[PDB]
């Protein structure tokens, strides 16, 4: 017999719900705080972080059916044992074409600051990321070039990517001259300006990277639209990355129809223990 | 292996509930209901009608994934061919257990926006039900209904519990209708009539052997009341009972909710003898 799960409108947070489509079976899950950035050693406990990472822990079922209402999210499931829930969590981390999205990132009145601490604060989230990215993109291909972060925060994520491929120019871009302020000591080019005035001719990137197209950041208009903006400076064959503290708001399947074919949808920690979205997309 | 399509319906002028989702083959597939052959098939042909009815044309491809925004909700799917809808409506015609439902009726402005009912209309709402009542009663044979109380909580005209009276003689039907004309036609079709609203059943708890629900749909109820009426509804019906569930407008109650109820399907939807079309049509088995 199915169960249900639901997120209010009011309090509640629709934007932790995730789906994992697995094999051909879509799976749901509650986001809670994930073990960062590594799983619980055996003397030492992880902390607890709120991050892009769900682990098979964070599982509920089989989802069978939604019902989107005026107040509530309901997510009809059959639910799922501890045991097969990390053997389906593990054949997701064995494929990195498995999407998670979070389909109503954009419910709710929840979803409706640059110091010091806040920019580490920031780093350290994406911390599990950058460790993974820049030697993924070697294994897809990446060769070097051009890299364009649209909204480069502190640029210490770019300045990884241009570490694992020497020669790489690295250009940033951030609404907030606070973070290109300190992007500018990591990059060899940071800009001030919204990303949908990109500050850089069309087509002329190798790598895009998006951070910005996210839940709590963005709406979900504005989040097509800049991803418009950023794509619109990859060159053909190039490569745009999409990934996030918090979900993306756009879909593999809109990229596929804005002719960005996905090379990869998630990734896993190099432990397998958790997942989180890492979408790198070629333009066509 | 198809690169995907996307389907859109706004909230403001857009009708999110013609989109239906069709669980067949252990997949789902969207379509957008447009004007159906009813009551049959087209060599004359037939006259076309905004109804329970879906047709194979009607389907658009294989869901993906949907996005429910602020102001529209998409659905991402790869597109089938003609005759590939074909192959797969037949498979949900002939499987009753098929879920087709509108997972989106209850967004939109569209459903959110008189004491006399003419003889006209009267004839009307029948019409609009010509199909379902052709079809339920020998269809309620079928799943072991042998009679007793028939109570119908919002019986409208009285025709369709009249056409179950009628394959099950001796069984008692009872109506009930929010609306007092309703209730004066009814009185002229079945055993009693009453006037009230079904969240006040007038009928034993736990008394009848078949409930029937028509209004737990859109453009009558809201979502909360559908659930509220089902409880109400379902708990006149006695251990052992059957449940049935449609409408001309999408139901709003889940089968996966009905199944937390106790109410276990027995089947989902219903076809018509043509196999041309499709409808909602929950027969539950309460336990
Ligand atoms: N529309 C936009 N364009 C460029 N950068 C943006 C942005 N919206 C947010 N950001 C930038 O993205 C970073 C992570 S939230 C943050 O440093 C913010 O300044
Ligand atoms: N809350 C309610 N209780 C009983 N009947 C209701 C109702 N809401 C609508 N109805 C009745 O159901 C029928 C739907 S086509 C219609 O004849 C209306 O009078």
């Amino acid at each position: 017999a199915p169960d249900r799960v639901v997120e209010t409108y009011a309090e509640g947070k629709p934007y932790d719900l995730f789906f994992l489509d697995v094999a051909g079976v879509r799976l749901v899950g509650r986001k809670t705080e994930a073990a960062y950035p590594g799983p619980d050693r055996d003397g030492l406990p992880a902390e607890r972080l709120k991050c892009a990472l769900v682990e098979a822990r964070m599982l509920l079922g089989v989802v069978e059916r939604d019902q989107v209402a005026e107040d509530h999210v309901a997510v009809f499931h059959r639910p799922l044992g501890e045991a097969e829930k990390a053997e389906l969590f593990a054949a997701a981390v064995a494929d990195p074409t498995t999407d998670l999205y979070y389909p109503y990132a954009q419910l709710g009145d929840r979803v409706r600051e640059v110091t010091d601490e806040s920019a580490r604060e920031l780093d350290h989230a994406e911390e599990v990321l950058r460790d993974h990215v820049p030697d993924r993109l070697a294994e897809l291909g990446f060769r070097g070039g051009v890299a364009y972060d649209a909204a480069c925060s502190t640029g210490a994520f770019l300045q990884a990517v241009g570490r694992r491929f020497p020669g790489t120019r690295t250009i940033g871009q951030d609404l907030s001259p606070a973070m290109v302020a300190r992007a500018r000591t990591r990059l060899d080019e940071a800009h001030c300006g919204d990303g949908i005035r990109p500050a850089i001719p069309e087509a002329s990137a190798d790598l895009v990277v998006c951070r910005h197209l996210n839940a709590f950041v963005v709406g979900t208009g504005q989040a097509h639209d800049l991803l418009a903006a950023a794509a619109s400076r990859c060159r053909e064959g190039g490569l745009v990355v999409l990934l996030g503290h918090t979900p993306v708001l756009v879909s593999s399947q809109w990229c596929e129809m804005s002719g960005l074919t996905p090379l990869q949808r998630s990734g896993a920690t190099p432990s397998g223990h958790a997942l989180f979205q890492c979408y790198v997309l070629r333009k066509g």
